[PDB]
């Protein structure tokens, strides 16, 4: 799914311990990345900047219908291949097209099984997206999270850190789901 022959994403989840999980991916439609260049910068490090370089097999849009129906704060990212590398992984917050937030970090290859293992697990979720998730549970309605969430995105950028190639683009975007319903996501590629 979330994956290119040369990296795939295995585990990502968002969460808090005083587990919940906000969200969690575990493991295609296209969408016009043109739909999308609005909610990211355009600056350097702007979605259409990147998809311009491509290659455009690397990029994704995953939809977020997140639980916020619950501390430690944490993202827990996994990513495999076969090829030994170093990772840079760049995670940007945007917040009505701005960026707000850049966290980069690396990650060495690790063998395991026959494979090439990137755990970047229990990274302390920055402090505004900490803030952020408290006000945003607080809202008496859905339907005002849902509103509030239309003007904030996360892009993660993940390269090989000794070429500098990029192996994944992911867009994310995000709504509240019912507790009832429980968490949800659904990926996509992204064409131009
Ligand atoms: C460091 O804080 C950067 C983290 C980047 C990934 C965070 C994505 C998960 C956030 C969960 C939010 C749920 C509702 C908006």
């Amino acid at each position: 799914g979330l994956g290119t022959a040369r990296l795939q994403l295995v585990e990502f989840s968002a969460f808090v311990e005083p587990r919940h999980l906000f969200v969690h991916i575990s493991q295609l439609e296209s969408v016009d990345v043109r739909q999308i260049y609005d909610k990211f910068p355009e600056k350097k490090g702007g979605l259409r900047e990147l998809y311009d370089r491509g290659p455009p097999h690397a990029f994704f849009l995953v939809k977020f219908w997140a639980d916020l129906n619950w501390g430690f704060y944490g993202v827990s990212s996994q990513y495999e291949s076969l090829e030994h590398m170093t990772l840079t992984c760049s995670s940007k917050v945007c917040s009505f097209g701005k960026q707000v937030v850049e966290k980069v970090e690396t990650e060495r290859a690790q063998l395991e099984d026959g494979r090439f293992v990137y755990r970047l697990l229990r990274s302390p979720m920055c402090e505004y997206l900490v803030n952020f998730l408290h006000k945003l549970r607080q809202l008496p309605e859905r339907y005002m999270m849902n509103s509030v969430l239309e003007n904030f995105t996360i892009l993660q950028v993940v390269t090989n850190r000794d070429t500098q190639e990029l192996l994944l683009c992911t867009a994310y975007v995000f709504e509240v789901s019912t507790s009832e319903r429980g968490a949800q996501h659904h990926i996509y590629r992204l064409v131009r």
